[PDB]
Parts: C-alpha cells; structure tokens; sequence
C-alpha cells in the first residue's frame, strides 16, 4: 500500500528472455500454423468466430516495439494463440495437435525460465 512495498523482483532480463522463448517457438517444427496471421479473406468463419486473432509474427512485432508492459501480458498473447487454435480446430487434426504440442512446449519453457 502507500509507502509499503514488497521486495523488488528483478525484471531487467525479462525482454531478452521472452525474445529467446519466442525464437524457440518460431523455430519449432510444429509452429507453421501460427507463424503469420490467419488470412481473414480466405478462411471462412475466422473473422466472426475468433474475436482476438493472434500469431507469432504479431507477438514478435509487439515485443520489438515496446507494446508489452510486462512478462504477463506477453504470456497472455502466447496463450491466446493456442486458445484460438482450440476454438477453431478439432483436437484430432494436424493443426489441433500442433496447437496442443506448442502450448506444452511453451508452458515448460515459461516455468523453467521464470518460476
């Protein structure tokens, strides 16, 4: 509260570490559904159904331009990618499986780096 602060957790490396994680996600073989924004002119249903589209290129641009105020807003956008994928894709499709695999991969790197 006012003039009463918990000890300072060191956040000075968070930007670099989120960039490393994101590089690992970009180079994973199963990243291909997530590298670029879904083409809203060519994919029926996507625009109406998925209220907040998100992809790795868009997270990379946001990261590079100071549009994440802290590491939690970065993790929210990563998880949005996989939440969107589960909304739109059957679990037993190639893209559906890709999304589960990538979510697992991310969450391990996240825990190992920060927790």
């Amino acid at each position: 509260s006012m003039s009463v602060k918990k000890p300072k957790r060191d956040d000075s490396k968070d930007l670099a570490l989120c960039s490393m994680i994101l590089t690992e996600m970009e180079t994973h073989e199963d990243a291909w559904p997530f590298l670029l924004p879904v083409n809203l002119k060519l994919v029926p249903g996507y625009k109406k159904v998925i209220k907040k589209p998100m992809d790795f290129s868009t997270i990379r641009e946001k990261l590079s331009s100071g549009q994440y105020p802290n590491l939690e807003t970065f993790a929210l956008d990563v998880r949005l990618v996989f939440d969107n994928c589960e909304t739109f894709n059957e679990d037993d499709s190639d893209i559906g499986r890709a999304g589960h695999n990538m979510r697992k991969y991310f969450e391990k790197k996240w825990t190992d780096t920060f927790k």
